[PDB]
C-alpha cells in the first residue's frame, strides 16, 4: 500500500517501541506513561497491561504463547508477563546499564540491546546465566531482531550502522544500508527483509534479502519514529514518537 493508516490509540507520550503477534494484537511500550498497552485485532479500545513499577519501558517483544518482554530502560531490567497473569518476573540478566531493545525467538531464547554498555545479551529459556554476543565496536545500541535462523540483527545507533550476527558466528556482517542517521528499531521478517527505523531522516527503509539497495517506505509525517514490527501478512507497524501516534502500512 501507499497510504498508512494511524492506529486508535489513545492518551499515547513518546511510544517507544512496538510488537505485533501472530493473532494481530499490537503491543506498544507508552514511555512517557510507564506503560504497556495493547490493541487487539478490529479493536478500538486499548488495554494496559498489568506492570508494576515500569520506568520509561523502551521495547517490547512478544512470542507465539503470548508472553510480553519488556525492557525497563530506567530500573535497568526486563521484566516478563505470561498470557493472562497479573504478576510480572524480573528476569536475570546482570549488570543492564539502560536496557533499549529486546527480541525472543522461537526457542523462548531472549536478546537484549544493553545500550549504556555497547554489548548485546542473550538469556536462553530456563537459564541464570546471560552470555555477552561476539559483536564488535557497538555504539548504543538501540534495537534487535531475530529470525528463525537464529541470525541476530542489531541497529548500532551511535554508528549509524546495522550490523547482523550468524547463529554461532564469531563475525559480524555491515549491511550495505546508505544514509543512516542513528537508527533506532529493527525487524525482519519470515523473507528476511529487514526494516530499520532511520530515526534522525524521519524514514523507515527496508533491504530486501541479498539485495544491495535499500527502498524508503511510503510513511508520511513521521517524527523520529522509534520502532518497527512486521507482521507474517508484511504489514508494517511503527511508533512515530515524535507524534504520539502508531502507523501502519499494508504490504
Amino acid at each position: 500500500s501507499n497510504t498508512q493508516t494511524v492506529l486508535p490509540f489513545t492518551g499515547l507520550n513518546t511510544p517507544s517501541g512496538v510488537a505485533v503477534d501472530s493473532a494481530g494484537t499490537v503491543y506498544v511500550t507508552d514511555k512517557g506513561n510507564n506503560r504497556v498497552v495493547k490493541l487487539a485485532a478490529g479493536s478500538n479500545t486499548q488495554t494496559v497491561l498489568p506492570f508494576t513499577g515500569l520506568n520509561t519501558p523502551s521495547g517490547v517483544a512478544v512470542d507465539s504463547a503470548g508472553t510480553v518482554w519488556v525492557t525497563d530502560h530506567g530500573n535497568n531490567r526486563v521484566v516478563k508477563l505470561a498470557a493472562g497473569s497479573n504478576t510480572q518476573t524480573v528476569l536475570p540478566f546482570t549488570g543492564l546499564n539502560t536496557p533499549s531493545g529486546v527480541a525472543v525467538d522461537s526457542a523462548g531464547t531472549v536478546y537484549v540491546t544493553d545500550k549504556g554498555n555497547n554489548r548485546v545479551v542473550k538469556l536462553a529459556a530456563g537459564s541464570n546465566t546471560q552470555t555477552v554476543l561476539p559483536f564488535t565496536g557497538l555504539n548504543t545500541p538501540s534495537g534487535v531482531a531475530v529470525d528463525s535462523a537464529g541470525t541476530v540483527w542489531v541497529t548500532d545507533h551511535g554508528n549509524n550502522r546495522v550490523v547482523k550476527l550468524a547463529a554461532g558466528s564469531n563475525t559480524q556482517t555491515v549491511l550495505p544500508f546508505t544514509g543512516l542517521n542513528t537508527p533506532s528499531g529493527v525487524a525482519v521478517d519470515s523473507a528476511g527483509t529487514v526494516y530499520v527505523t532511520d530515526k534522525g531522516n524521519n524514514r523507515v527503509v527496508k533491504l530486501a534479502a541479498g539485495s544491495n539497495t535499500q527502498t524508503v517506505l511510503p510513511f508520511t509525517g513521521l517524527n523520529t519514529p522509534s520502532g518497527v514490527a512486521v507482521d507474517s501478512a508484511g504489514t508494517v507497524w511503527v511508533t512515530d514518537h515524535g507524534n504520539n501516534r502508531v502507523v501502519k502500512l499494508a504490504a
